[PDB]
């Protein structure tokens, strides 16, 4: 009663954990796992012609539209009574981000990180910054170090993909997660008001951002915050933690961006979520899911994240041997979300996150109301082909 495992954990170090994992698993379950592993990249490129041929009885896979998308067309098998095993394990987050439009479920998933706030812990220390809990004190703290004469927010936008983490949670905190989501999928248009007003919220906070951000490689603003040159800077932990030095790492510290409209406090968050996923046309289901329900645990997750220094567990209450202080505190404010988002290019179509890249490059170029108007114009009638 072997099973066949689909993954795209090709990169050494997690295609070590992961081989690692299902060692464990057959241990626990006795289901012996065979893995099949494709090049990153061309899995999920080819994610769609995967599911439909003959996969395997197992994947890799991600919370996001995507998920949902093949969940609606038929190409993923229902894990309902995997979930009546596991979820007491899992709140209510980890359970919204595993189900599909129809309210089953169809993901197990493993592990996030968070996009948060980063500083230095001695700076604020020394300067006398206090960690801010509302926009109001965040832009008085943008406005003292300025005095100060310290650029507030690193920031950079080169690669293309770190400002849509700006987008994601200025929308969070003005419009919500639901609004977020209905905008990530075109219930809502890019031309709404609700969209408007994320982009003026932003008009604000781009004269606390660093200059040249289009021609700046986020490992350069990351290198700006470690070398004192920058207060802050709001990405993933696995960049900006991951850019610090072993000797610096222990100044570093973060906080959640802070709240602006209180009806949504900092309940929401983007925080990347893998997972798997069984697919219909794969073979052996009661196995796989005996496999996804020792997957569905602590153990597990705490196992395969030995080697693993920014992702963190989704298990209630998991606070791994192996987790640095970053790992722990992202546990804690990733834990207090109501609802976790995936980042933009996850929770949209890529088509779509693309074309939101160079518009976003392009409000940053002029951050002003006609650019705005420009920028939602443009978004929508993307939107309209690419939803059509």
């Amino acid at each position: 009663g072997p099973i066949t495992f689909g993954s795209n954990y090709s990169d050494e170090a997690p295609k070590a954990a992961f081989a690692s994992l299902m060692q464990q698993a057959t241990t626990s379950t006795t289901v012996p796992v065979t893995v099949n592993t494709t090049d990153h990249n061309t899995f999920q490129n080819n994610i769609s012609n995967y599911l439909q041929g003959t996969p395997d009885s197992l994947a890799t896979w991600f919370a996001g539209y995507r998920l949902q998308f093949f969940a609606a067309q038929g190409l993923l098998t229902p894990i309902d009574d995997v979930w009546d095993k596991i979820g007491g394990t899992f709140n209510d987050a980890a359970k919204s981000l595993s189900k599909g439009l129809d309210g089953h479920y169809y993901l197990v998933p493993l592990y996030n990180y968070p996009w948060v706030v980063f500083y230095n812990k001695s700076v604020f220390q020394s300067k006398g910054y206090e960690v801010p809990a509302s926009w109001e004190a965040f832009i008085a703290l943008a406005r003292k170090m300025q005095s100060d004469g310290l650029v507030p927010l690193a920031f950079a936008d080169k690669d293309g993909w770190p400002a849509l983490g700006t987008f994601d949670i200025l929308n969070l905190r003005i419009n919500g997660y639901d609004y977020h989501i209905k905008l990530m999928k075109h219930e809502v248009p890019w031309t709404d008001p609700g969209v408007t007003k994320v982009f003026d919220q932003w008009r604000e906070l781009a004269a606390y951002q660093q200059k040249g951000a289009n021609g700046r490689t986020w490992q350069d603003a990351a290198k700006a915050l470690e070398n004192k040159q920058a207060g802050m800077m709001f990405q993933g932990s696995n960049q900006v933690a991951a850019n610090y030095s072993a000797k610096n790492l222990p100044d570093l510290d973060f906080f959640v961006f802070p709240a602006i409209n209180p009806q949504y406090g900092t309940d929401y968050m983007d925080a990347p979520t893998d997972g798997f996923i069984l697919p219909k046309k794969g073979k052996n289901a009661a196995a796989a899911k005996k496999v996804l329900q020792y997957i569905g645990t602590a153990e597990a997750e705490a196992a395969f994240l030995k080697t693993d220094h920014w992702d963190v567990g989704l298990a209630n209450g998991l606070i791994a041997p192996t987790y640095n202080d970053i790992q722990k505190k992202s546990v804690a404010e990733i834990g207090k979300c109501k609802s976790v988002s995936q980042f933009m290019k996850r929770d949209t179509v890529p088509d779509m996150a693309n074309a939101m890249i160079k518009l976003i490059q392009q409000f940053i170029d002029q951050p002003t109301p006609e650019t705005i108007a420009t920028v939602q114009k443009s978004a929508e009638d993307q939107a309209k082909t690419i939803f059509r």
